[PDB]
């Protein structure tokens, strides 16, 4: 390509080019206002149009990195605003771009983006659509410097669709608020998955990453030969390793190359991928990454005639240990798309341990003969956990399920603070409501994918303020042991009940004023504080106190007196509760 910027403009398109340039300059320049980024985007777009008109212009033949670095260094306020980032302008390429990458401030110091009223949002969307959508996109980009730009563009398109849909109805709030909350949760989950995968590739290792990719791609592509799966795994591992470095252009190029290979080798990968290969380059890899699992062949036999029964198994293992292990992992993942990736990894680790232990001794057939029975409990452990919690979800709604989870996880570990406990338990209740609505053939992957980010958030909260050692021990282990370590937690017999605080168990007239959500937050906080002050409370006593509280607040809001009902009857309720427990 003579002009790389002209190729980018012709492939992506004018609107996509402007959006991506804005997102990139906001991820790099985070303290400049919106108008400066708008002017920079307009100048870059005009230059790209001049390059498209003639490929032999003044500065059209130079690379994208040099043009981007020059546009970054043309900022007159760069030094006085950034300090260190301005020193990268003295470097050459690719040292200058690497220096700019090292200075991407993650989690900067900016005020949080408050959500305005639905009426104000719709009014601003109608009066000026572009300068509103792009303004919010610039804010989100400057607040998330390492977020993948095409994903941010996809989320922005979804937000624009939601705004166009809801602002044209009678009740705009009842339409917009659920969509806004769902989009916020999805964006948080996407960022959490990205950062977690990068941290796992850094800490755990390429071997664990390749095992995870083998399991995933074998579950997604069961009709593929193991050689194709292994090549795809190596390519995807390289792609993720290059994307975790931070260079957006090289990450996009690697993803595009992988998507091109997949769309060219469709005939040897899957059959449910024809739709994604017709989309442009911006959406091709995004569609491929979120494709359904292909149907497996029906004539697939058991894994007994190739891993336990037939001979030459120890020979194939000693000739290539990790190759045979990945072969077994792929052959096991292709059979069970309903299993979680961590479960298949545990099975592979167990098989590896059994082979390593019972191959340096004579007559190894008798050792691994009864080795598939060891897979029975490990498979039944999550299955028994799922179709019991949904059972509880069948007995109690999402709110009561979250309350029961709060009680349980406060009895198990009371050292954790109240707001973090409440947030994690509400997230767990949402996860249960989301994944229990699926049949038993898709519950485990949903639960795994959601519990991953839930426990990740729990531990990024726990690391900044460590309280209990057991919580830090559950995350300092392997990713296949986080959920087992957390489920192995029991009630804390070493915990001492904190002294009674009458100020915490006080309610006022504003409780009836708060919305349907904040009132639940306050009730859950009160429940957590009650469980923490009285941990030895049984189920009957807790249920009785909860019923007394429910009858107390319901007899004060819809009554005659407003203020002299919470401090009057509440003084009796707290004493009645302190009598028991
Ligand atoms: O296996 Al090989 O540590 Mo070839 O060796 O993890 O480090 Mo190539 O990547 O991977 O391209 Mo690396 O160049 O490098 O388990 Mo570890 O069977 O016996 O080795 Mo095995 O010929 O065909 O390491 Mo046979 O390619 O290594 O596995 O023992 O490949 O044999 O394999
Ligand atoms: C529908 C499908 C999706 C379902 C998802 C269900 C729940 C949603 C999952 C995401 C949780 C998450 O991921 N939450 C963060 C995000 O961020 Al944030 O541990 Mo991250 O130490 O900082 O105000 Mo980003 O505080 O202490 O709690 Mo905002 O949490 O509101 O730390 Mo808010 O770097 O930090 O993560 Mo606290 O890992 O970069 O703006 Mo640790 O920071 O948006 O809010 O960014 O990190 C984490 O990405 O806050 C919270
Ligand atoms: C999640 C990343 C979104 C990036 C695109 C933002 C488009 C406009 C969003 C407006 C709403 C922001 C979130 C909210 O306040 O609920
Ligand atoms: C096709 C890739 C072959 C090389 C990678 C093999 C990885 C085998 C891992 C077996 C399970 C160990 C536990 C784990 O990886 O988390
Ligand atoms: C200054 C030039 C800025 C160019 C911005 C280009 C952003 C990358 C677009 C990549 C589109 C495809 C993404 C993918 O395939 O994963
Ligand atoms: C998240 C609230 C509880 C309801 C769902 C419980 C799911 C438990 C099993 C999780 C699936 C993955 C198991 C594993 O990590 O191997
Ligand atoms: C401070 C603790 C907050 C909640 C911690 C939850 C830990 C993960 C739980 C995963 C599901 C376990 C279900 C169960 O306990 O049977
Ligand atoms: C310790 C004396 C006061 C205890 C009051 C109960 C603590 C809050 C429990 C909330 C249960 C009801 C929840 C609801 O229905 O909204």
């Amino acid at each position: 390509h003579k002009s790389e910027v002209a190729h980018r403009f012709k492939d992506l398109g004018e609107e996509n080019f402007k959006a991506l340039v804005l997102i990139a300059f906001a991820q790099y320049l985070q303290q400049c206002p919106f108008e400066d980024h708008v002017k920079l985007v307009n100048e870059v777009t005009e230059f790209a149009k001049t390059c498209v008109a003639d490929e032999s212009a003044e500065n059209c033949d130079k690379s994208l990195h040099t043009l981007f670095g020059d546009k970054l260094c043309t900022v007159a306020t760069l030094r006085e605003t950034y300090g260190e980032m301005a020193d990268c302008c003295a470097k050459q390429e690719p040292e200058r771009n690497e220096c700019f990458l090292q200075h991407k401030d993650d989690n900067p110091n900016l005020p949080r983006l408050v959500r305005p009223e639905v009426d104000v949002m719709c009014t601003a969307f109608h009066d000026n659509e572009e300068t509103f959508l792009k303004k919010y996109l610039y804010e989100i980009a400057r607040r998330h410097p390492y977020f993948y730009a095409p994903e941010l563009l996809f989320f922005a398109k979804r937000y624009k669709a939601a705004f166009t849909e809801c602002c044209q109805a009678a009740d705009k709030a009842a339409c917009l608020l659920p969509k806004l909350d769902e989009l916020r949760d999805e964006g948080k989950a996407s960022s959490a998955k990205q950062r977690l995968k990068c941290a796992s590739l850094q800490k755990f290792g390429e071997r664990a990453f390749k095992a995870w990719a083998v399991a995933r791609l074998s579950q997604r592509f069961p009709k593929a030969e193991f050689a194709e799966v292994s090549k795809l795994v190596t390519d995807l591992t390289k792609v993720h390793t290059e994307c975790c470095h931070g260079d957006l252009l090289e990450c996009a190029d690697d993803r595009a190359d992988l998507a091109k290979y997949i769309c060219e080798n469709q005939d040897s990968i899957s059959s449910k991928l024809k739709e994604c290969c017709e989309k442009p380059l911006l959406e091709k890899s995004h569609c491929i990454a979120e494709v359904e699992n292909d149907e497996m062949p029906a004539d697939l036999p058991s894994l007994a005639a190739d891993f336990v029964e037939s001979k030459d198994v120890c020979k194939n293992y000693a000739e290539a240990k990790d190759v045979f292990l990945g072969m077994f992992l792929y052959e096991y993942a292709r059979r069970h798309p309903d299993y979680s990736v961590v479960l298949l990894l545990r099975l592979a680790k167990t098989y590896e341990t059994t082979l390593e232990k019972c191959c340096a001794a004579a007559d190894p057939h008798e050792c691994y003969a009864k080795v598939f029975d060891e897979f029975k409990p490990l498979v039944e452990e999550p299955q028994n956990l799922i179709k019991q919690n949904c059972e509880l979800f069948e007995q109690l709604g999402e709110y009561k399920f979250q309350n029961a989870l709060l009680v349980r996880y406060t009895k198990k570990v009371p050292q954790v603070s109240t707001p973090t406990l409440v947030e994690v338990s509400r997230n767990l209740g949402k996860v249960g409501s989301k994944c229990c609505k699926h049949p038993e053939a898709k519950r485990m992957p949903c639960a795994e994918d959601y519990l991953s980010v839930v426990l990740n958030q729990l531990c990024v909260l726990h690391e900044k303020t460590p309280v209990s050692d057991r919580v830090t021990k559950c995350c300092t282990e392997s990713l296949v042991n986080r959920r087992p370590c957390f489920s192995a937690l029991e009630v804390d017999e070493t915990y001492v009940p904190k002294e009674f605080n009458a100020e915490t168990f006080t309610f006022h007239a504003d409780i009836c004023t708060l919305s349907e959500k904040e009132r639940q937050i306050k009730k859950q906080t009160a429940l957590v504080e009650l469980v923490k002050h009285k941990p030895k409370a049984t189920k009957e006593q807790l249920k009785a106190v909860m019923d007394d509280f429910a009858a107390f607040v319901e007899k004060c809001c819809k009554a005659d007196d407003k203020e002299t009902c919470f401090a009057e009857e509440g003084k009796k309720l707290v004493a009645a509760s302190q009598a028991a427990l």
